[PDB]
C-alpha cells in the first residue's frame, strides 16, 4: 500500500466517490469519521466501530495532549496500539479546542508542536495548524486570520516534511479559511495549492451561519481547491448537511455520538411516546442494535441513566451515518445521486 | 428440558459441583450470577455477559417495579425479551432494597405482590419474600423476624402455586433466616423443608459480621438445608468469600460490576503505578479485555471518566468471576478442591 493515493471512481455533477489508499487501510469516499476524544469513540469498542462500517476515525489532539499526554502515548506504542484501532486515524491540530501570537497559542501550541504531537500519536492524516476565525467576522479580521493561517500552513508543511518517518508514512492536509468571503477563500486556496498538500479541508464553517449560508460558501469555495485531492468539511455532521455538502464536492466529514437518527428524521428516544414501542430505532436500519432491541428498551435505558443505553444509541447512530455514506457512494457510482438527495430529504423532513 | 432438575456430579467434603437444568438452559454449579439492576448488567450487552461464561443472571425486582414497571415489562413480552437475555434469570423478591406489617411493606409489597411481580417479569427462579433481619440482631428480634419470614415463605409458596404458568415453568427458592443463632437457623431450615422448595437460600449474612463469623454461621447452617437441592448464599461475592462458602456447601452466588480482580488480589487501576503498564489486567486471564488492552489504557479510560473504561472493567471482572467458578467446578470434579482453595488464597493474599 502507498502512503497516500486518492482515486476518483465516479462523479455526478460536483459529487465524487472513490477511495483513499493508505498504509493502514482503504478509506471509501465520501467518508464519515466517527470521533474519538480521549482515545476512545464514546461507548464503543474499536471492533464495534469497525462493524458499523467506519474506515477511519478522528482523534482529538487537544484532549490527548492533556491526558494521557502525547509523549506517554508514543512511549506506549502510539495511539493505534494504545486504543486498539489499527486502521487509519485522522488527527485534528488541537487548536480549535484551545481557541495568542504569531508563534502560536499558550493556554504552548504552535504549528511545529502540533505537528509533533500528531507524530507522537502516530496519526495517518495530519491536519495543519490554523487560527480559528470566529463567525461572524469582519473582512479585515477574516483576512488577517486567513493570512496567519496560510503562514502557519507553510510552517506545518515544513515541520511535517522535516520528520522522515512522518513524511514517509502519513499524509498532511491544509485548511482553507476566509470566513464567508469569496476573495479570501480564493487567496487561501491559492496559497494552500502553492504549498501543496495531500488533501484540503474547508475550515471556518458550521459556526452559526446556518445551512443556507454554509452551502452558499461551499458553492464557490470547493471548486477553488485542487479537484484531484480529497475535500474535507470540518465539523459538519447533520445528515442533511452531509448530503448537501457532497452535492457541492465534499469527500470527508466528522462530527451521532437521547437523539437517534432515522430515515424519517431524528427522534428523541426519551419521549414518552416510545415507552411501549417495540419497533427498532429505525425500521430499515441494518445495525445490530435494530436487529435485537426495541425503542421501548432503549427509552428505558436512557431514562434510567444506564451505560448500555449510551452504548446502543451510539452504535445505532454511527451505523446510521455509515449506511448514509454507503447510500451516497452507491448512488454516485450509479449516477442517481441527485435523485437520492431529493428522495432523502423528502422523507427526512 | 424439565422445569427444574438439580443433579450433583461430584463432591469433595461439603463442596458439590453439578447442574441445574431448566427450560431456558443449564446452570453449572457452583454458579456466579452477574446482577442486572434496571434490566441490564451494567455496561454489557447480553451477548458479552454470555461470552464471559455466565449461565444465569440475577434481576433486581425493586428497581424494575419502579422503572419501567412490572406490568409494562409483561405487556412488552417479559424481561428476557425486553433485555435480550434468553437464558435463565433469577429474580430477588424486591424487599431487601425497600428494607412494615404482617401483610408486607408500604414504601405496597407483600409475599403475594412480590411473587406476582416476579411472574410478570417472567422470572425462571423466583425468591420467596422475606423480612430483612438487620445485623447485629438480638435473639428475640431475630426470632420474631425469622418466624415472620417463615409465614411469608408459606404465603410465597401458595401464591406461586396458585399461578399455573408460573408453577409449571419457574422454580421457587425459600430463604433461611435466624441471624447468627444456630437454634433459629435450625427452626428456619425445618420450616422451609416442611413447606418444600426447589432451592434454599441462606439469607441474613454479609451485613457487617465479617468473614470469620459468616463462615462460622455457614458451618452449621448449610448442613441443615436439604442436601439434594441447591444452596444459594445471597449477596456474597468477594472471591475469597466464594471459595470458603463453596467449601461449606454453597452452590450459588450473586454480587465485580476502578477495582479489577486478579489472581494476585484486587488492584485499583486508577493508581499511578499503572499509567505506563502495558500488561493486561491479569496475566492469566482469558477474557477478551486482557487479550486486547493494557492496564495503561484502562487506567486512562477510568481516570478520564470514559464509558469504555466501565465496559472493559466490567467485562474483565465478570469474566474473572466465571473463570474462578470454572476452576472451582473443575477442581471439585477432579477431587483437588481443597488444594485449589489453599493455592488460591496463598496467592490471592
Ligand atoms: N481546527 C479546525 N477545526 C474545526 N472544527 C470545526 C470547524 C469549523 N469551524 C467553525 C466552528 C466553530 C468556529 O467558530 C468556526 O466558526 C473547524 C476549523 O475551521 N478548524
Ligand atoms: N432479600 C434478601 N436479599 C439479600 N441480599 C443480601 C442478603 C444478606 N443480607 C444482609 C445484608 C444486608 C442486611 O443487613 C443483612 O444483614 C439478603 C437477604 O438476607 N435477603
Ligand atoms: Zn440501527
Ligand atoms: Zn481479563
Amino acid at each position: 500500500r502507498p502512503r497516500f493515493s486518492f482515486s476518483i471512481a465516479a462523479r455526478e455533477g460536483k459529487a465524487r466517490t472513490g477511495t483513499i489508499e493508505m498504509k493502514r487501510g482503504v478509506i471509501r469516499t465520501p467518508a464519515f469519521m466517527p470521533v474519538g476524544t480521549a482515545a476512545t469513540v464514546k461507548a464503543l469498542k474499536p471492533e464495534t466501530v469497525r462493524a458499523t462500517g467506519a474506515d477511519i476515525i478522528l482523534g482529538n489532539t487537544y484532549h490527548l495532549m492533556l491526558r494521557p499526554g502525547a509523549e506517554r502515548i508514543a512511549k506506549l506504542g502510539g495511539l493505534h496500539s494504545f486504543m486498539g484501532w489499527d486502521r487509519p486515524i485522522l488527527t485534528d491540530s488541537g487548536g480549535f479546542q484551545v481557541m495568542q501570537s504569531e508563534e502560536g497559542v499558550t493556554f504552548m501550541l504552535s504549528p511545529e508542536r502540533s505537528i509533533e504531537i500528531q507524530h507522537l500519536l502516530g496519526s495517518d492524516i495530519v491536519m495543519a495548524f490554523d487560527e480559528v476565525t470566529p463567525y461572524p467576522a469582519t473582512p479585515s479580521r477574516a483576512a488577517s486570520s486567513m493570512e496567519r493561517s496560510m503562514r502557519w500552513a507553510k510552517r506545518s508543511r515544513d515541520a511535517f516534511d522535516s520528520r522522515k518517518e512522518q513524511a514517509e508514512n502519513a499524509a498532511l492536509f491544509g485548511i482553507q479559511q476566509g470566513s464567508v468571503f469569496e476573495n479570501l477563500r480564493q487567496q487561501s486556496a491559492d496559497a494552500l495549492a502553492e504549498i501543496g498538500f495531500d488533501g484540503y479541508a474547508v475550515g471556518g464553517l458550521s459556526g452559526g451561519e446556518g445551512q443556507d449560508e454554509m452551502f452558499r460558501v461551499l458553492d464557490f469555495s470547493v471548486p477553488m481547491l485542487p479537484d484531484d485531492k480529497p475535500h474535507y468539511l470540518m465539523g459538519v455532521g447533520k445528515p442533511d448537511d452531509i448530503v448537501g455538502a457532497v452535492e457541492r464536492g465534499i469527500d470527508m466529514f466528522d462530527c451521532p455520538t437521547g437523539q437517534a437518527f432515522t430515515w424519517d428524521g431524528p427522534i428523541n428516544i426519551r419521549n414518552a411516546r416510545f415507552s411501549e414501542d417495540l419497533k427498532p430505532l429505525d425500521s430499515e436500519c441494518h445495525c445490530a442494535v435494530c436487529q435485537k432491541w426495541s425503542r421501548a428498551y432503549i427509552h428505558h435505558l436512557i431514562r434510567a441513566g444506564e451505560i448500555l443505553g449510551a452504548m446502543l444509541m451510539t452504535e445505532h447512530n454511527i451505523a446510521f451515518y455509515q449506511q448514509l455514506m454507503q447510500k451516497i457512494r452507491d448512488s454516485i457510482s450509479e449516477g442517481r445521486f441527485s435523485q437520492f438527495a431529493q428522495d432523502f430529504r423528502a422523507r427526512y423532513f
